[PDB]
């Protein structure tokens, strides 16, 4: 028939207006469309098509003449294909019943939408992750009562009353109400569409009234979290009797939790609002049906009560950041056959931890009891049990004393092990060679003495290796070389002592490597350039000497360093006030610890308290180009002169090379770095002229020249108007304002 000879020629007239032509290769003429990737076929004849994940660059205008229209489509899936510009009228086919056209480029109105009520069949419509908006003021109706599922979530709707227009002539077929992560606010009413399963309306700008939601009759999953909603929710949902999932979660709600429809209920969120009281008891009903418990950041307080014993079906248990208090209710916790997930993380849980606590590590894929007031020791008797399932490991901020357990080696599944800001004495033992999985060793501020076990060389996974602030010696153990996927070292603050090994480079995924306050000696590595992601390097308070290598530079362009990304960190940063305290700053790792536990720092590092301290989950600016970023040698006997390479750096934030011996004179290059921030290189025998090209230098908060035998004027252009005498002083060639005038 002529409509076979019309589908080749309009699927191959769709081939020939894209950009690339390798995309469909398989895809000719005079073959049959049956045969090509992309192409479903149900008796010889096009059903679907799918080109997902494939940057098609093209308009919507040539999906909707070519492939929209072909008879007998039934679905077409172009998610992730690189589709822009906007949709308007075409011809389509009566039988396409679903539409991907998620994670795309298509803008305009959405009242660009309507256009597919051409296609009388649609049930089905994704539009998700595009840029589609709502300009001025809502009126009239999106027109596609036939759609059973609709998804416009994660565009850019910006409007009162949009959930109005969507719904404005009917909704009785609609069965999936998703349109999170735009700017929506209003009144949203559901009360007509009486099949409504799904409402999402999350992320978004609601601050006014609750969802209403009538008989609310169907309705098996309410998303209305992260907005500003408060009210009386409780009275909202009480019809909602088939009710599986409730994420009332990111509001401000207040009060005590209020009665909840339980008999249906799977999963249960009031997490991040103003919560108040203990956890009722009338929570016993969702026990058999809950799955998943969230009643984290709130001022719940008291003890999680013993009917959750029942709740043997809960996966999950989130009660993080309230003010829960006692001893570790075991008799409950044990009961709960299905957890496997336990985060009572900042609270003020009490106690030695108990005997029976044992058993849970055969079935807990993650425990996490992190800023509690716990004591006493770590159970040595853990993972005593064959078969530990478990993960994650997170017993940091606490009052723990003794040994770290050798027997924790037995956890054999264990991928992060965070024991931080405790009191534990003695060695890191050997033993945790054997966690072949684990990624993250955090041990920071303890009392570890010993050397650093030689035996991590077994850990091939390892990612992270935080131990600063512990009481540690010996040499950097040669075994860390295997170790080939570290990104982030951390020893500061021990009594360790060598060189850095020459090996460093080899390791080519590290990004953050902090060695300050130790006795390392020996040259700095020209090896430390071959390092492809490095961007943050601080050996402050050392005994380091000889000349800084110019190798050291030779990433500087070349970096693209974004896989440390998403964990949570701390920068303390030093102001120029006690002697004692060195540094530009401490950057260090601030998963699960409290900011207020950080005067423990107090009795540790002697620079002030929290001077200025930034918590801001670490991520790198850049992508394809990158260069080092921070740059702190301090207080170390480097000698020679700085390199001209010292300013290929354009990500440089921070440069401290003060308290050295360097001598020469400061180079021309420097005026390169402009992203720089910070630049000491104070008490140095560096001579000559402050080079006039440091001018161009913008946006310098803080500068130090001082203690040096610079000479000559000091520039007149730039930022050195603005930094006080103080910053040039001791230098007795030097002149000009700040300092007096030059006189000859
Ligand atoms: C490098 O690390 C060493 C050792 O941690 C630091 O020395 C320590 O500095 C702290 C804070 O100044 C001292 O704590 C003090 O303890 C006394 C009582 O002993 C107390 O009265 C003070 O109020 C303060 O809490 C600690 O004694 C001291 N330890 C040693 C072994 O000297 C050093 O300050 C760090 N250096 C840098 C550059 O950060
Ligand atoms: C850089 O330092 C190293 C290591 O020695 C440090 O300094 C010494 C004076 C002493 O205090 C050690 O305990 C320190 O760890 C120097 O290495 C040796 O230094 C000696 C002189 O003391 C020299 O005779 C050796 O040949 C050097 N070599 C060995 C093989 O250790 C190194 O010379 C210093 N470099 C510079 C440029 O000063
Ligand atoms: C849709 O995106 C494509 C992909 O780039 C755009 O096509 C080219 O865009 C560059 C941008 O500088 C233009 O200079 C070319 O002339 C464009 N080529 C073609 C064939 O159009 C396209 O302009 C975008 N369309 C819309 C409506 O934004
Ligand atoms: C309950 O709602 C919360 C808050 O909206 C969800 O957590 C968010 O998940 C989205 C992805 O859709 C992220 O972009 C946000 O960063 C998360 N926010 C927070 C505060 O964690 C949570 O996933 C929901 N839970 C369920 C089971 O649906
Ligand atoms: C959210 O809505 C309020 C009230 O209509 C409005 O003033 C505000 O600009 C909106 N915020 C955003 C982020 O769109
Ligand atoms: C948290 O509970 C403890 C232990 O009962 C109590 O002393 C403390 O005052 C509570 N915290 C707050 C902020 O109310
Ligand atoms: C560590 O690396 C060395 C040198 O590449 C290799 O020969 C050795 O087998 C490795 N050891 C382990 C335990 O992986
Ligand atoms: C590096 O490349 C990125 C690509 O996103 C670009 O934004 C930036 O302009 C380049 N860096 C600088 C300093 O210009």
């Amino acid at each position: 028939s002529q409509s076979l000879y019309r589908e080749i020629h309009q699927l191959i007239s769709f081939k020939d207006v894209l950009p690339d032509k390798n995309l469909l290769p398989d895809w000719s003429s005079n073959k049959n469309p049956c045969t090509f990737d992309g192409v479903t076929c149900r008796d010889d004849k096009v059903t679907s098509i799918d080109l997902s994940s494939k940057p098609l660059n093209v308009g919507f205008s040539a999906v909707s003449s070519s492939l929209l229209s072909l008879t007998g489509l039934e679905s077409l899936f172009l998610s992730n294909s690189h589709i822009n510009g906007s949709v308007s009228g075409f011809k389509c086919s009566a039988s396409l019943t679903s539409l991907d056209l998620s994670r795309n480029s298509l803008s305009g109105p959405v009242t660009t939408l309507t256009s597919l009520g051409s296609c009388s069949g649609l049930k089905f419509l994704n539009v998700s992750s595009n840029t589609l908006d709502f300009p001025g003021k809502v009126s009239g109706g999106l027109k596609l009562n036939s759609l059973e599922v609709l998804d416009l979530s994660a565009n850019s709707i910006s409007g009162a009353n949009v959930v109005g227009w969507v719904l404005s002539d009917g909704c009785g077929e609609l069965k999936h109400l998703a349109i999170s992560g735009n700017k929506i606010s209003g009144d949203v009413d559901v009360s007509r569409c009486v099949n409504l399963e799904f409402l999402d309306v999350s992320s978004n700008n609601f601050s006014t009234g609750i969802p209403f939601l009538g008989d609310c009759s169907a309705l098996q999953h309410l998303d209305i979290s992260g907005n500003k909603l408060s009210g009386d929710f409780s009275r909202a949902i009480s019809t909602c009797t088939e009710l599986k999932l409730l994420n009332i979660s990111s509001n401000q709600f207040v009060g005590p939790i209020p009665p909840l429809p339980l008999k249906s209920l799977q999963y249960l969120s009031l997490a991040e609002n103003k919560f108040t009281g203990e956890i009722p008891d009338f929570l016993s009903g969702a026990c058999d049906t809950l799955t998943g418990l969230d009643l984290s950041g709130n001022h719940f307080y008291g003890a999680v009560p013993p009917f959750f014993g029942s709740c043997s079906l809960l996966e999950s248990l989130a009660l993080s950041s309230n003010n829960f208090s006692g001893e570790l209710p075991m008799d409950t916790l044990l009961k709960m056959r299905g957890l496997k997930v336990l985060d009572l993380s900042f609270n003020e849980f009490s106690g030695e931890l108990p005997e029976s606590l044992t058993n849970l590590s055969a079935s807990l894929l993650t425990l996490d009891l992190s800023s509690n007031n716990f004591s006493g020791p770590i159970l040595p008797n853990l993972c005593q049990n064959p078969k530990n399932t478990l993960q994650e490991l997170y017993l940091q901020n606490n009052g723990f004393t003794g040994k770290i357990p050798p027997t924790l080696s037995n956890c054999s599944e264990l991928v992060s092990l965070h024991l931080s800001f405790n009191y534990l004495s003695g060695t890191i033992p050997s033993s945790l060679g054997s966690l072949s999985k684990l990624r993250d060793l955090k041990l920071w501020l303890n009392m570890l003495e010993g050397e650093i076990p030689q035996e991590l060389m077994y850990v091939k996974t390892l990612e992270t290796l935080i131990l600063d602030f512990n009481d540690l010696t010996g040499e950097i153990p040669s075994g860390l070389s295997n170790c080939t996927n570290l990104n982030w070292i951390s020893l500061s603050n021990n009594r360790l002592t060598g060189e850095i090994p020459k090996w460093i480079g080899r390791l080519e995924n590290l990004a953050i490597l902090k060695l300050s306050n130790n006795s390392f000696s020996g040259n700095i590595p020209a090896e430390l350039g071959d390092c492809r992601s490095l961007i943050w390097l601080d050996l402050n308070t050392n005994l380091f000497n000889g000349t800084i290598p110019a190798a050291m530079f030779k990433q500087s362009g070349k970096i693209a360093a974004n896989f440390i990304a998403g964990k949570r960190y701390v920068y303390i940063k030093n102001d120029g006030m006690k002697k004692e305290c060195h540094g530009a700053g401490n950057l260090l790792e601030f998963q699960g610890i409290r900011s207020e536990q950080l005067n423990r720092l107090s009795t540790r590092n002697p620079c002030n308290i929290t001077s200025r301290v930034y918590g801001d989950h670490t991520s790198p600016t850049f992508d394809n180009n990158g260069s080092m970023m921070f740059l702190d040698m301090s207080y170390n006997m480097l000698s020679g002169y700085i390199p001209k390479e010292i300013g290929s750096m354009p990500y440089l934030f921070i440069l401290n090379l003060g308290h050295n011996d360097i001598s020469g004179s400061i180079p021309d290059e420097v005026g390169d770095l402009r992203g720089l921030n910070i630049l000491d290189l104070s008490s140095n025998k560096l001579d000559g002229r402050i080079p006039q090209a440091m001018s161009a230098l913008t946006m310098l908060t803080e500068i130090d020249l001082s203690n040096n035998n610079l000479s000559g004027p000091i520039p007149e252009m730039g930022q050195f108007e603005t930094f006080p005498p103080a910053k040039f002083l001791n230098n007795p060639g030097l002149c000009g304002y700040p300092l007096p005038r030059c006189d000859p």
